[PDB]
């Protein structure tokens, strides 16, 4: 038995978060949103909220018509009092004019006085068109259950406004959660003189023009008793925006998980941080999933092809462990995903609720007075979600910070500088400062809204949810997270390209050091300069150990580590060379100057040629990202969007390439390549038995 | 003309902040606080709030008696109505029992219903005894001006409670600013059955016992009309605590300025960050003062005895500039000092105000109704001050963080590790984590209180100041700042000692390298090994350049920089030695192994002997702090308090030495050595013409 509905709520949180997101995306893309009052999802709200020409249409279920008609008829019959039925349903004052021999005067008055919002000039004080559409959809859905006492024909009209993209202008502020803004939908429906709508290209329309462009099958509505209240009493503005916000938040949470893995790839982090034992032993499902997702990426990574201590390619980090933004990312992200998921279910309940008062219960033949207009689930879910968005942002800032710091990024250039001359390429330094600015503002936004409740409306509304205000702040937080995600993703793709450059230039240095050592370290009296064999292999070990980016811009400079360490190796072999060292013809020390002169003459041009080869699409060694599970995201950013590698040798600024990713992100184009990174995952961690 | 008193307020902010603090300290130490209603300072409140046996006493000015009597007489005469004077003064309901043929029933009722606070068991819900004493003092002072209609004898009684350290128990919470808590002072005065006081050693007293121990010249008071309101209507609880808080805040602001300079000394920062031109050109007085204070310290610093690039002692930072917590400290601290100063003046006005209602104006023969109980100046000053305390804390965290990071601290050991074996001495690492915890909590506390106003008391108090609640949060913030200041100051003294160790061990290494090079790099066939002269001087240059703490724990280790760089120098000289290199007897290369063997045999014991000499109080080179203007603070912490140098060679933990400084700080013992650091300063910056 599940008498209080905790059971059904619990069941909605089984299965992975990723499978939930996949389902959300598939639902978003459906061509038709069919409303019946009970199956509206945040994905449908997000799809409809769009004004981007996807062609999505809304259809009302005919199965809901009978119940809607029953309560609208009931209210009309209820007005006939005394010698018929009883007193009067209930507006907010039994005495006045309501369609008897009167004429619906109270409903006209309701919408007039609720039109108390301020738009001013321009758009700064107007609710976004997307958000108004979300509100309209939710508003229809929460009147379809048949308990609201409104005509189906009004629902059909709002549906036409949605389908023809004719959008009433609503004020941004005025609600403590949504009478004031919702009264501007009602005022369009009733052709109030101040009502305005906007067409698909932004043209301002009169209510007359709006009805004609939308195809409304009728003239202005004259509201019946209960209809004005039915239209204005909902939580639809707050919950519609919350739905939009949570669609984005769910996707960005998956992006954060996958970026944490790509971060680990380019950082050469020890992949054992994702070992399932660790996460199993904490029990938290968000953390277990996050780790299993990162593990999936790392298990199919060509970078995790790692050479251990005294490294040649990628090392673990045994001495000087990986820092927390890498190694604790599953622990950090997990609870944020859990909050986003729980919040999503709260909002999905809200947008299928009857948020009206009083409810018209035809079965019991009475109106039921209550408090379902109290949007607490919106306020609470949006405050909690905003805190989680801030936490996701903080981790991204910390990861980004590690990535661009040459002391923490395991050999990558300071600032992810791309060009031949580091003194003319400061890479991501400006972006890094911008990332701090994004993170700081996100942490300010993390503060709650719902702890600022005023005792309102002659102290009748002595608690009130502040749901829309909170939704608006969470929306602002999500936009900043998209700025951060954009900046970080472009940074990660830069680092991928730098690792490709690194492996190629290291190969060329080894090749050249080899050639020179062979020529110079045998000469003798008669060839074989004893010794030379162990000396060559140790010189190459220097190359394998040293960070390319610590010297490759001036490889034969006396004060850079290549020349220094190569000389140190020659000196070490000379000191071990015994009596052969004391004969000039077999002396290693006496070949240092020659070795250095011959390396200086050859190495710069060899490095330059290899680099040019790589820049022309013909590197000696292919870019290992092509064999990684994360390739779809790199391919998308680099090839599909044309985001280019950033270098001080060219004029292009980081912002110019960030625009490409941000604009794509805001159009939903990152969804497919993101999910493609995980499409082979079976939804389970790797075994640990 | 100054009709609105902006002029007098402006004049109170002339002269330096430091001179203000000096004056504050001198006032604090006076043996007698004489109250007249108009000259109470935060220093007097702080002195009285103490329960530490300083012997400070309160005395009431006889000059105030006449005005106090006039208004108390006026109220009593005003009760005689109709055939005498007029209706009735004004309590809060003209109808009832007030000392005619009645008996002061309304005043008894007032105190009863206001006793609505909760103490529970233990001390967690009780106002601190210090803060209650502050409240008592302010409460007396704000009734002495003669407009309150209360008997002088009641003021004399509260004075006795202060002088004999008999303190009524007040609830911690219950006020939106201070009826509820102040009613517990009134309830002691009237011997309410639930009233309690605490004696000097914490013994709980009945009102009877309290009167007897305090010497009250009378039995319990029977309050006259207006007396109950006069006692309970003030802002004294909030403003008394604010006064305490601001006394500490002013001192800690000076400590932060001086510590910023000592930080710069031990970091080897470029002192030009304090150049007066820079700060003059921004005009902000707090910043100009802060810079001039730091400049004063640095101008008398034996550390600012600096050797420039290719350094031997202390360098500037031309390449890789000093980081912001060093170089922007005046810009950062200035506005915080300005806010602390402005807040101080707000509170000093408040504690000399008449915060009562109605005011009894004997000259005009009427009661004047108004709103002076509205403690907005407390709420606002305490919110603004708390934000400034958080900013001071953030800078201290950032400075501390630089100080303990070997990548940022210009040669000091990672963690300020003190012992011979770094693998068994992690220094201040735990303290550094604690510093983050302090800073984070301070940033939470920085949020305002005064934006959480409820519409209170049947919506009569539809705005209210929340002054005490804010004072309490600012007090908590100040305590955390004292934890941070303690931890940082002990860290700075450790760094001072490490710089002393560094200079001494470097001297010993130079001496030894010199001796060995002289012995080994001349041998030849007949003495003079050509060459040897330039080789020796370059080997010493290696020692001068290299950071002692990068190798001194194992100075002849092959993989540490001393052995490596010394070998590099020998090799460089051999390569330049021409044909002499090719003769075995004049070869520099052939002496490397010998040089290294002889250095390995001598250097460890020489370093150990020098160190032991230093530890015994007989270093080769004296600790340069003895010749610095900052010496008084180091001397205080190290000698006077016995705070010892921290080392993993001993059992003592950092916390144990932090206790010494924290306890001293909380007793005001840091004030004198702090101010001594600046006592030669003439209050002006160094000239820049």
């Amino acid at each position: 038995e599940d008498p209080l509905y905790w059971g059904i709520a619990a069941e909605a949180m089984t299965g992975s978060h990723l499978d939930e997101v996949k389902k959300m995306v598939a639902e978003y893309r459906k061509p038709v949103v069919k409303l019946g009052g009970e199956t509206l999802t945040i994905s449908q709200v997000a799809a409809i909220s769009a004004r981007d020409g996807s062609g999505v249409t809304v259809e009302l279920s005919e199965a809901a018509r009978a119940g809607v008609k029953a309560s609208s008829d009931w209210v009309m019959d209820s007005m006939n009092k005394g010698t018929d039925s009883y007193g009067v349903t209930t507006g907010f004052g039994a005495t006045s004019h309501r369609r008897t021999k009167q004429g619906g005067a109270l409903q006209k008055e309701l919408i007039r006085f609720l039109n108390a919002g301020i738009f001013g000039n321009g758009s700064d004080n107007t609710l976004p068109h997307s958000a108004t559409r979300a509100a309209m959809l939710v508003r229809i859905n929460t009147l379809l259950q048949g308990y609201s006492g409104i005509r189906f024909e009004i629902l059909e009209a709002i549906t036409k406004f949605l389908n023809q993209n004719i959008t009433p202008c609503l004020p941004l502020r005025g609600t403590i959660t949504d009478l004031v803004p919702l009264s501007y939908i009602a005022g369009l429906l009733t052709g109030r003189p101040n009502s305005k709508a906007v067409g698909p290209t932004g043209v301002i329309l009169s209510p007359e023009e709006a009805f004609k462009l939308a195809g409304v099958e009728g003239g202005f509505f004259e509201l019946q008793p209960k209809e004005g209240l039915a239209l204005v009493n909902g939580t639809a503005v707050g919950s519609g925006m919350a739905s939009m916000v949570l669609f984005e938040a769910n996707i960005l949470a998956v992006l954060a998980e996958v970026m944490s893995a790509i971060f680990a790839e380019v950082m050469q982090g020890k992949p054992e941080f994702t070992d399932h034992l660790t996460h199993k032993l904490k029990h938290h499902p968000g953390q277990i999933e996050a780790a299993a997702i990162m593990e999936h990426i790392l298990d199919g990574s060509a970078y995790v092809k790692a050479a251990q201590k005294l490294h040649e390619m990628d090392p673990l980090q045994k001495p000087k462990q990986d820092r927390y933004a890498l190694r604790t990312s599953p622990q950090w992200l997990g609870p944020q995903i859990e909050v986003i998921r729980s919040s999503t279910k709260m909002i999905e309940r809200e947008i299928n609720s009857v948020n009206d008062n009083p409810l018209i219960d035809v079965s019991r033949n009475k109106a039921i007075h209550g408090g379902n207009f109290q949007g607490t689930p919106i306020g609470v879910s949006m405050d909690n979600t905003r805190l989680a968005i801030a936490a996701i942002g903080k981790l991204m800032f910390a990861q980004f910070s590690e990535l661009v710091n040459d002391f923490y990024n395991n050999g990558l250039p300071s600032n992810l500088s791309g060009g031949r001359n580091p003194s003319l390429d400061y890479g991501f330094k400006g972006a890094e400062i911008a990332m701090a600015s994004y993170c700081s503002e996100l942490q300010f936004l993390a503060n709650p809204v719902t702890n600022h409740v005023q005792s309102a409306e002659q102290h009748n509304q002595d608690v009130n949810s502040l749901g829309l205000i909170s939704s608006r702040k969470t929306s602002e937080a999500v936009e900043i997270l998209k700025l951060m995600s954009t900046t970080f993703l472009v940074g990660l793709c830069q680092a991928i390209d730098l690792r490709h450059l690194e492996e190629n230039l290291k190969s060329t240095v080894k090749n050249t050091v080899s050639s020179v050592a062979k020529r110079v370290l045998t000469m003798g009296v008669n060839g074989e300069l004893h010794p030379s064999r162990f000396c060559e292999k140790d010189l190459l070990r220097v190359v394998d150990r040293e960070y390319i980016f610590a010297y490759i811009d001036d490889p034969c400079s006396a004060t850079y580590p290549l020349m220094q360490k190569l000389r140190q190796t020659l000196v070490e072999h000379a000191l071990k060379n015994g009596d052969n060292e004391r004969n000039l013809s077999t002396s290693i020390f006496q070949k240092i100057a020659t070795f250095e002169d011959e390396l200086k003459a050859l190495l710069p041009k060899e490095v330059e040629s290899a680099r040019a080869a790589l820049e022309s699409g013909n590197p000696a060694i292919p870019n290992r990202i092509e064999e990684c599970r994360s390739y779809p995201l790199y391919k998308f950013v680099r090839k599909e969007l044309g985001t280019e590698y950033l270098t001080g040798e060219k004029v292009t600024s980081p912002g110019e390439e960030f625009e490409k990713v941000f604009i794509a992100m805001s159009k939903g184009e990152i969804i497919d390549p993101l999910l493609e990174c995980l499409e082979s995952w079976n939804g389970a961690p790797l075994p640990i038995c």
